[PDB]
């Protein structure tokens, strides 16, 4: 066999693990910013951006995420 199926298997359950975290976490402090009401400048408006464009990033590494990990659980057979 060329791949190693323990290894990968290690990884891919990490890389699984990592991606569920991941959104939990980005959700958690997503729902916690949008929950402050009492800071609304257009500083709030500077970070709420930045937080959107950090949770494009972690859905589009998570589609990308999953697709490898398709891959390689097709190529374990």
């Amino acid at each position: 066999v060329q791949m190693d199926t323990e290894e990968v298997r290690e990884f891919v359950g990490h890389l699984e693990r990592f991606k569920e975290l991941l959104r939990e976490e980005v959700n958690s402090l997503s729902n916690h910013f949008h929950n402050l009401e009492s800071w609304r400048d257009a500083r709030r408006d500077k970070f709420s951006e930045v937080l959107d464009n950090l949770k494009s990033t972690f859905n589009e590494f998570d589609e990308a995420a999953q697709e490898q990990i398709a891959w390689l659980k097709e190529r374990i057979r």
